[PDB]
């Protein structure tokens, strides 16, 4: 497949914002052709599958048909669409009321702006007539694993892709321990799926982290302590308040050394420790970063210069309500590349329908978030016991929602096991109320006494 010389819509990246963007543009202009340039093999498809419900089918060809079910049982596909709903690049400029293609295994490696032109990888040169930068982001490694040698290299598993999840689900039938560092949600949802895979025969999953809990960056004290005793009985060896020194290799093993002197064996390790917006564009672009949080510099339309927008994990937007923000979240990757699909056709919109979080630690166990989050604001919780419908399955102290509060005004939330909820906390959140009782504002998501 061969790139045509000319696009009239452009967007780098092959994930969740360009498949959304494609998606709108072509809803606003049903002629439009669109050309998706993707550095990897795979047509556009969907990420929190792989740590989630890929690892709960029993059928063991998932690893290959890449197909889950959902927690309440319906199937699908991990892909946005399937390849019938994609045109080649090569025929694009012909097709009779366009399309969407995907040039796959290009990246791209050189913005000129003022020449609205692109070179990738191959050489080709691509001019467009409105660009959208959709390119996500990269793992970041651990320090400790960066100076070991190669052999640990080699058995440290960057969890973002589909071959991530081929290459761990096959260490996971191979090995007698797995140790995932990092206690975020991608962590914590893997130290649930390989738990669930070790229990038929009793191995080893062991997660360590620096904080006191899982989530402790997002979560309060009492939840986090409560989502790291869930995950404990999930069949895995929890390790909080440990930092990493040095990791090696010895008898085959992995040693993992921690600063507070306790020492850790394992055969695999999985590193789950945050990720940098891919920005390698803006030098050639002449593009501006945002030195406080990452990423393109955007406004809140999205938009970076005339015709180039920003969306996804690699946008710093201004939010118009919350402040200047980067999102790297599976929904405001729909909600962003969506809106700049719409931008992009002529809509100046800015961005105000609040996108969400969500993870889910099994069909048993779910949390939901909007707004602002970080455990860092000032946070009031307001709980009670669950009912048989408060998980993530029957959805499609056991639950609450925990208020996250800026000049007594909430900014954010989070709903533990309580869903169908979210346009409540979005409303809430764009009211900006000072609340008299924050008890009262419980009472909406069906939390009483
Ligand atoms: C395992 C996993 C589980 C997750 N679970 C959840 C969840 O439960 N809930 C949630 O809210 N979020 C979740 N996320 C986050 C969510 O998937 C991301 O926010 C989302 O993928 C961001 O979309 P994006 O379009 O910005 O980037 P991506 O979907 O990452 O797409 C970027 C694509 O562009 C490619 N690319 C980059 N640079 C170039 C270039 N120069 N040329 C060509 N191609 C390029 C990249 O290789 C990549 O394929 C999860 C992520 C992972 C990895």
């Amino acid at each position: 497949d061969k790139a045509p010389s000319h696009v009239p819509f452009l967007l780098i990246g092959g994930g969740t914002a360009a498949f959304a963007a494609a998606r709108s543009i072509r809803a606003r202009d049903p002629g439009a052709r669109v050309l998706i340039v993707s550095e990897d093999p795979e047509l556009p498809y969907m990420r929190p599958p792989l740590s989630k419900e890929l690892w709960f089918s029993d059928d063991p060809n998932v690893t290959k048909t890449l197909r889950f079910k959902q927690w309440n049982g319906k199937e699908r596909s991990i892909y946005f669409q399937p390849p019938s709903f994609y045109v080649s690049a090569q025929d694009l400029p012909h097709i009779e009321n366009g399309g969407v293609a995907v040039l796959t295994g290009k990246k791209v490696v050189q913005l000129d702006v003022r020449d609205n032109m692109v070179k990738l990888n191959d050489g080709s040169q691509i001019t467009y007539e409105k660009c959208l930068i959709a390119t996500g982001s990269t793992p970041r490694s651990l320090s400790a694993i960066d100076r070991a040698g190669a052999e640990v290299k080699s058995r440290t598993t960057l969890f973002r892709k589909i071959g991530d999840f081929r290459s761990l689900e096959k260490i996971s039938r191979e090995v007698k321990s797995i140790t995932i560092i990092g206690g975020g949600f991608l962590g914590s949802e893997l130290a649930c799926a390989l738990g669930r895979k070790a229990r038929a025969l009793g191995t080893e999953v062991i997660q360590l982290f620096p904080e006191k809990g899982n989530m402790g960056k997002i979560l309060p004290e009492y939840l986090s302590n409560w989502t790291m005793e869930k995950v404990r009985r999930e069949g895995v060896k929890v390790m909080p308040n440990a930092i990493v020194q040095s990791v090696g290799v010895s008898s085959g093993k992995l040693l993992i050394k921690l600063k507070d002197g306790r020492k850790v064996e394992t055969d695999h390790i999985v590193a789950a420790v945050g990720l940098e917006p891919n920005v390698e564009l803006a030098k050639t672009g002449g593009l501006e970063i945002d030195s406080d949080f990452g990423g393109f510099r955007v406004n809140a339309e999205l938009q970076a210069r005339s015709n180039i927008w920003v969306a996804g994990d690699a946008a710093c937007f201004y939010d118009i309500k919350l402040g200047r923000r980067r999102v790297e979240h599976h929904d405001h990757a729909v909600v962003s590349g969506r809106l700049a699909g719409e931008n992009m056709t002529g809509a100046a919109k800015p961005y105000w329908h609040q996108s969400m979080f969500w993870s889910d630690l099994g069909p048993d166990v779910g949390y939901e978030a909007i707004g602002l989050v970080d455990s860092s604001l000032p946070t009031v919780g307001v709980f009670a016991k669950a009912t048989a419908q408060d998980n993530p399955k029957s959805a499609t102290y056991g639950k609450g929602v925990i208020f996250y509060l800026r000049d007594k005004v909430v900014v954010g939330i989070v709903l533990w096991n309580i869903f169908n909820r979210m346009p409540i906390a979005r409303k809430i959140i764009k009211d900006g109320e000072q609340h008299e009782d924050l008890n009262e504002v419980a009472k909406l998501f069906n939390i009483h006494e």
